[PDB]
């Protein structure tokens, strides 16, 4: 992130037999396989293990307070496969620690990469009995059922956005605990917070970064002054973010309160997906990895400069054995310690395929219903192309979902050309792009094919935290339209997401046409840009009810949720349809649907049309009757107006 006022020393190579940390032969040395990296606290002793093969000396530095002076500095013993060990024979509860190493001529001090608790702003590791952080009844925590990734409805949310608006009616504004408060009310008495979210019928809340991110993003010691950040600046991967706790200065508070949040979501029928950012760290020069083992954990070009394919300054070297181990053990920590139900991998194309498949394999051993989705964008890096976990390699990543950007841009228009129209806004030639997404991105037939082998690999969305909101994109691409016409386009885009095969994904506030005032990239914009505006929600309760009704329609019809590509190819049929419309049927009780056949019309044409319907039986209106002038029994549909219509032939 910043200019480093200092030196990186890559080591005295005599320590490693003349083999440099950059050499390809280095990877086969020092591959520790134990499960005890970090510190293990017991009442009579704490055991430390540090992986630092290039260091000539290593110490545990003990502190009594989070901002105090060292009270003890103990040398560690060189142990197996590049590690250092130390047992401190005292009760270390309540203490803090760092490691100090000598690498080359430099002495460096760093937080434990395997930290499970930290002091304020994450500058020291906190020693802690994590069992003391478990909520009452945590042992009885039970997940809501989930039969298929296609049965999930994901709701993407930032912990600060949720509650920081002054009329949210939530007491612990901006905190994990704000999402545990039930019966909260907003303007005109509307439900807000948790009750609003459960009322929508979504199944998964995907939380923007809840791991500990950098002080430059949010200073945890100055929370009495304005602050906001998405948090894509990782500092401590295995501990929660301090600013979402009621007391950033109490190491246990953030841990207990996140567990209480997850417990409450599960009890209210919601699963939790964690946004994880293993592709980069906040600052490649200052991160603990670089202080402890410089040159290993991050990717370097041949000329020994950082590979910067993330556009964040650095990339994590996920393909090197000890970093692969780190990432896997981190994910398993969040699953085992925090009962997390899924992961969304930021810039997944920066992670190697072997690592991603091992993650998916290890999670399947625990619970196959844990979700794994990610940004599988094709992006350049020093990591060879055939190893990148992106769309081009999706056939090598079974069971991992990827955001379907092809569908996104077909529906609402190019996200990088703000004024360019798409299907909903009357652009020409987007119908096949919408059809490709309807089919869940699979190889459906003809030119209707995308990257997915199976529909569980395709996450459908028209809004997320990145880029303009759907409302703001519609505004920029429809300068000649009225706001009433724009609201109809907005509703159509949401209907396309929720009636397409694959995994539907909604951005928090999409239900009330969330706006950021035209801000394209709001990662550090103030709360007035980023909050969930509960006043707008109160003015848009009909639109909220429409989203709720779309979610209910998808739940009522398993034909929208087919689990396999073979079923989609057997049951989904596209019908002849005029420009600026798409029409399809889901035939023969698809996926166990109660109705014999469904017909779905996506109508982006504002005028009156008479459409031919397939002769499959006595059609009746199930959704979108506000657009239907008549249903003629040679069957025909008389429609007017932009929106979705769903018909059914009953059993
Ligand atoms: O003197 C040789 C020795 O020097 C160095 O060790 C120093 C170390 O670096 C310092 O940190 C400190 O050690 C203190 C330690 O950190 C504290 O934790 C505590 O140690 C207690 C242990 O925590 C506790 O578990 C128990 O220890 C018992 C062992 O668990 C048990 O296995 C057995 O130990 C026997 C060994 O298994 C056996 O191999 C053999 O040990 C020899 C080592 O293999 C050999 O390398 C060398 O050790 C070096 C060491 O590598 C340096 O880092 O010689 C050892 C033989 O003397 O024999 C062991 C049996 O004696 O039994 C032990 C004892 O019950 O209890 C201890 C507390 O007793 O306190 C430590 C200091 O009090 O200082 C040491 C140097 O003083
Ligand atoms: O450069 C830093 C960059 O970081 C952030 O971008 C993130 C972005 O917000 C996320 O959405 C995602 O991006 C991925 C995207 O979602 C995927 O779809 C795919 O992108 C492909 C497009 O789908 C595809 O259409 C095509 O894109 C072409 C454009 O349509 C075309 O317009 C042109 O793009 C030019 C832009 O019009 C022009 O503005 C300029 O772009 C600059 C941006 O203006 C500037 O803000 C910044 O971008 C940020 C971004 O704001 C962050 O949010 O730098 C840009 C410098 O170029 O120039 C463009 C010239 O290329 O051409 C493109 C390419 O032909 O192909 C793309 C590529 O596959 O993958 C995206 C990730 O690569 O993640 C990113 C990264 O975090
Ligand atoms: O409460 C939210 C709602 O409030 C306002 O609507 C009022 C409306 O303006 C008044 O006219 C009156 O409504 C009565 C109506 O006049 C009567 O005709 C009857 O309605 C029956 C229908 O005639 C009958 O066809 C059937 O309706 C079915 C539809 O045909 C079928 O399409 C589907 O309906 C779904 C919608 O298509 C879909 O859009 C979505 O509806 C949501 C709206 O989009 C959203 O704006 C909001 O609606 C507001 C509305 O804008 C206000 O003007 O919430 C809606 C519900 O989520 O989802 C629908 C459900 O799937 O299915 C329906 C039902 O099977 O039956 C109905 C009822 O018997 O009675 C109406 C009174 O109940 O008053 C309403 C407010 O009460
Ligand atoms: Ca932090
Ligand atoms: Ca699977
Ligand atoms: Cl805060
Ligand atoms: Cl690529």
């Amino acid at each position: 992130q910043k200019e480093f006022h200092g030196t990186i020393d890559y080591g005295d190579v005599t320590v490693t037999g003349g083999i440099s940390v950059f050499d390809a032969k280095f990877d086969e040395l020092y591959v520790y396989d134990g499960d005890d990296l970090g510190a293990v606290y017991a009442p009579e002793e704490t055991r430390f293990r540090l992986w630092a093969p290039t260091a000539s000396e290593a110490f545990v530095v003990l502190y009594e307070t989070e901002d105090g002076m060292p009270v003890k500095e103990l040398p560690m013993k060189r142990d197996v496969q590049g590690t250092w060990t130390l047992t401190v024979a005292e009760d270390c509860g309540g203490l803090f620690y760092t490691y100090r190493v000598k690498v080359g001529e430099q002495w460096n001090e760093a937080v434990d990469p395997y930290a499970k608790a930290v002091g304020v702003n994450g500058t020291k590791t906190a020693i802690l009995d994590l069992r003391s952080t478990n909520p009452e009844g945590w042992e009885n925590d039970q997940k809501p059922p989930l039969a298929s990734p296609t049965d999930a409805v994901i709701y993407e949310l930032h912990v600060r956005d949720l509650s920081i608006h002054p009329q949210s009616g939530i007491r612990e504004k901006g905190k994990f605990l704000g999402l545990t408060e039930e019966g909260t009310r907003g303007p005109n008495g509307i439900p807000t917070g948790l009750d609003h979210i459960t009322g929508l019928g979504v199944t998964h809340v995907q939380l923007l970064p809840i791991y500990d991110y950098s002080q430059e993003s949010v200073d945890e010691s100055r929370l009495d002054e304005p602050h906001y950040n998405w948090g894509y600046d990782p500092q401590n991967y295995n501990v929660p973010e301090g600013s979402y706790s009621t007391d950033p200065h109490n190491p246990a508070a953030r841990i207990l309160e996140l567990k209480r949040l997850i417990q409450k979501l599960h009890a209210r029928g919601l699963r939790v997906i964690m946004d994880v950012v293993y592709n980069h760290v906040y600052d490649g020069y200052l991160i603990h990895f670089t202080k402890l083992v410089p040159g290993y954990y991050l990717r370097y070009k041949a000329d020994r400069t950082f590979s910067d394919g993330t556009f964040c300054g650095n990339e994590c070297a996920s393909e090197r054995p000890i970093m692969r181990k780190y990432i896997i053990e981190s994910i398993l920590h969040w699953v085992r310690e925090y009962h997390i139900d899924g992961f969304r991998f930021d810039l997944m194309g920066m992670i190697d395929i072997e690592t991603m498949n091992e993650i998916r394999r290890r999670l399947d051993e625990i619970d196959p219903t844990i979700l794994t989705i990610g940004e599988g964008w094709m992006m350049e890096t020093v990591l060879p192309k055939e190893l990148r976990a992106n769309q081009d390699n999706a056939e090598k990543l079974p069971g991992i979902g990827m955001f379907n950007d092809g569908m996104r841009d077909a529906v609402k228009g190019d996200i990088f050309i703000f004024d360019r129209k798409g299907f909903i806004s009357g652009g020409d030639g987007f119908e096949d792009g919408v059809k490709r997404g309807v089919a869940g991105g699979i190889n459906y037939g003809g030119q209707l094919r995308q990257f997915a082998v199976e529909p569980v690999q395709s996450v459908n969305y028209v809004e997320c935290h990145d880029n303009h909101t759907l409302w703001d994109k519609i505004e920029l691409s429809t300068p000649g339209a009225s706001d009433e016409e724009r609201r109809a386009m907005h509703r159509l885009a949401s209907a396309i997401v929720l009636t397409s095969q694959g995994i539907p994904f909604l951005h928090a506030g999409q239900e009330f046409m969330r706006t950021k005032g035209g801000v394209e990239n709001s990662y550090k914009s103030p709360i007035e840009v980023n909050w969930l505006d509960w006043e707008r929600c109160a003015a848009h309760q009909d639109d909220v009810s429409y989203m709720r009704s779309l979610i209910a329609l998808r739940k009522a019809h398993p034909a929208f949720r087919l689990k396999t590509a073979d079923e989609i190819r057997a049951h989904l049929r596209f019908e002849a349809a005029p420009p600026h419309t798409v029409a399809f049927t889901l035939r023969d009780h698809a996926g166990g649907d109660p109705d014999r056949h469904l017909y779905v019309l996506y109508n982006a044409n504002p005028g009156a049309l008479s459409l031919e319907l397939p002769a499959l039986g006595p059609w009746e209106v199930r959704f979108g009757g506000e657009h239907v002038l008549a249903l003629e029994a040679g069957a025909r549909l008389e429609v007017r107006g932009v929106g979705v219509v769903v018909l059914a032939v009953p059993r």
